[PDB]
């Protein structure tokens, strides 16, 4: 029950969430929520942090998201540990 919405969002990342968005695509100064959540979901994969858990305390992702790991399932906390590392335009 997140809204469609969102994922137009327009942010701007902070830098370490730029220096982690920077490991997998593209360096614009602005992005959608689609694409950070892209991003962020192939740097995941790509480093196998993810086997519902993910785990991410010996992983920067870590110290951006502020806990040792997370649930996939969990929406809107992974939004609000996004929307810490970033300004929306
Ligand atoms: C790395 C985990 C990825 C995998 S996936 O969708 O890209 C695929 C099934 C194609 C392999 N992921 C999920 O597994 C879960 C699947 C689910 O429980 O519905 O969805 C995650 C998701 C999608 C959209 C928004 C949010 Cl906040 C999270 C989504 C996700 C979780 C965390 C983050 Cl930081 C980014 C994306």
């Amino acid at each position: 029950q997140i809204p469609a919405s969102e994922q137009e969002t327009l942010v701007r990342p902070k830098p370490l969430l730029l220096k982690l968005l920077k490991s997998v695509g593209a360096q614009k100064d602005t992005y959608t929520m689609k694409e950070v959540l892209f991003y962020l979901g192939q740097y995941i994969m790509t480093k196998r942090l993810y086997d519902h858990i993910v785990y991410c305390s010996n992983d920067l992702l870590g110290d951006l998201f502020g806990v040792p790991s997370f649930s996939v399932k969990e929406h809107r906390k992974i939004y609000t540990m996004i929307y810490r590392n970033l300004v929306v335009v």
